[PDB]
């Protein structure tokens, strides 16, 4: 409350340890449904199914021009990329598994880095 501060996790390091782990989302091998935009002139459905669409290009974007205020909110972006892959793909197709799949290793990837 007022004059009463609870002891702060150190933040300093969360703009480079987001960039790293970004990096190596894009670098993943199953990464290629996300890393542009899905294009709504190209896809049928896409843009009315999907309100907030997101992919890795944009997020890096973002994380390069101080759109995200803290690491939670950068977490959000990532996570609605795979939320988006849930509601438009069959968990067996190509694109439905790359999600499952980057999913799993973003959530690793955030609990090591920063469940310290
Ligand atoms: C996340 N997502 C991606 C697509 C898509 O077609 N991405 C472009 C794939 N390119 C084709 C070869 C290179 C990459 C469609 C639905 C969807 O949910």
């Amino acid at each position: 409350s007022m004059s009463v501060k609870k002891p702060k996790r150190d933040d300093s390091k969360d703009l480079a340890l987001c960039s790293m782990i970004l990096t190596e989302m894009e670098t993943h091998e199953d990464a290629w449904p996300f890393l542009l935009p899905v294009n709504l002139k190209l896809v049928p459905g896409y843009k009315k199914v999907i309100k907030k669409p997101m992919d890795f290009s944009t997020i890096r974007e973002k994380l390069s021009s101080g759109q995200y205020p803290n690491l939670e909110t950068f977490a959000l972006d990532v996570r609605l990329v795979f939320d988006n892959c849930e509601t438009f793909n069959e968990d067996d197709s190509d694109i439905g598994r790359a999600g499952h799949n980057m999913r799993k290793y973003f959530e690793k990837k955030w609990t090591d880095t920063f469940k310290v």
